[PDB]
């Protein structure tokens, strides 16, 4: 009966989450109320510095993307959609905003800050994962989605590039632009073409099950180095994607080979996930016996690798000298339109 505390769980999480969701935080803070150290990524809309709440002492890791250069590229709804999910979603491995605030230039997304880095160009520096160091990072994966779905939200996006380590060595994860609450079904070609599901591709409708498609390809990456559906033009990598013909890797486990063709499954009445038994498949698999999911939820386990911190202090603050501040005009731009925001 210790399984049904999970459905007590997301049931109060849901009904937290909605609560958030029908009336949403607003304006939790001045810019006026911590200085900006150093630019940590550039990121869509503004460069991402890097900032230390004076109430607090913490360290933040502050999103600035101009109000008109959002317009100018047509994505007004894109990040007020961000916002309102970020604003409403909690889980221990997605990224937390921590504040939110608007003014006359532009938009603030205060998220909390990770040490370590995108697990991409971390995937670049060793070249392929083992096993049971790449089963950790999937794990997570899994509860953050079962997490996700579980609200009716299709997270859309998941790549490397977007998930990041830890300064504990877990993960937390990326942005939220392409992330859509659907209850039923979807049509919007978005994503990037290694990852996307084949329904994406044939413009059938697309529901939640694509997310596990995309967890079996990020589950292959790692633990093979290369994608499994890869090429020069994204032509060939439709076609590779769509006759779903798999080839796996030597060293691949019996049990790793199984649950791959299974999330990787072209047929989406038989792709695993999205089944009578639901993610059920998935935490009960071969694959999964041995973790224990609910210490993964609590961190209660020793990541496989911890990026060398030297704290929140910057060794290298703003890698050298920077552009200086910010400025706020003195009309209102946009005002209108980010009025949710
Ligand atoms: N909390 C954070 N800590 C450290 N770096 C971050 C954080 N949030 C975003 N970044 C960096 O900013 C870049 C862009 O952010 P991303 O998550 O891709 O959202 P978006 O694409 O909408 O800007 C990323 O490459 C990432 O490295
Ligand atoms: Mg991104």
């Amino acid at each position: 009966s210790e399984q049904e505390s999970v459905k007590e769980f997301l049931a109060k999480a849901k009904e937290d989450f909605l609560k958030k969701w029908e009336t949403p935080s607003q304006n939790t803070a001045q810019l006026d109320q911590f200085d900006r150290i150093k630019t940590l990524g550039t990121g869509s809309f503004g460069r991402v510095m890097l900032v230390k709440h004076k109430e607090s002492g913490n360290h933040y890791a502050m999103k600035i993307l101009d109000k008109q250069k959002v317009v100018k590229l047509k994505q007004i709804e894109h990040t007020l959609n961000e916002k309102r999910i970020l604003q409403a979603v909690n889980f221990p491995f997605l990224v937390k905003l921590e504040f939110s605030f608007k003014d006359n230039s532009n938009l603030y997304m205060v998220m909390e800050y990770v040490a370590g880095g995108e697990m991409f160009s971390h995937l670049r520096r060793i070249g392929r994962f083992s096993e049971p160091h790449a089963r950790f990072y999937a794990a997570q994966i899994v509860l953050t989605f079962e997490y996700l779905h579980s609200l009716d939200l299709i997270y859309r996006d998941l790549k490397p590039e977007n998930l990041l380590i830890d300064q504990q060595g877990y993960i937390q994860v990326t942005d939220f632009g392409f992330a859509k609450r659907v209850k039923g079904r979807t049509w919007t070609l978005c994503g990037t073409p290694e990852y996307l599901a084949p329904e994406i591709i044939l413009s059938k409708g697309y529901n939640k099950a694509v997310d596990w498609w995309a967890l079996g390809v990020l589950i292959y990456e790692m633990a093979a180095g290369y994608p499994p559906f890869f090429a020069d033009q994204p032509i060939q990598i439709y076609e590779k994607i769509v006759s779903g013909k798999v080839r796996f890797p030597s060293h691949f486990s019996s049990d790793l080979k199984d649950l791959l063709r299974n999330l990787l499954q072209v047929d989406l009445t038989k792709r695993f996930g999205n089944l009578k038994n639901g993610v059920n498949d998935i935490k009960n698999h071969k694959w999964f016996a041995t973790t224990d999911w609910i210490a993964i939820y609590q961190r209660k386990v020793e990541a496989p690798f911890i990026p060398k911190f030297k704290g929140p202090g910057d060794t290298s603050n703003f890698d050298d000298y920077e552009e200086e501040e910010i400025r706020v005009s003195i009309n209102e731009k946009c005002g209108k339109e980010f009025t949710e925001f």
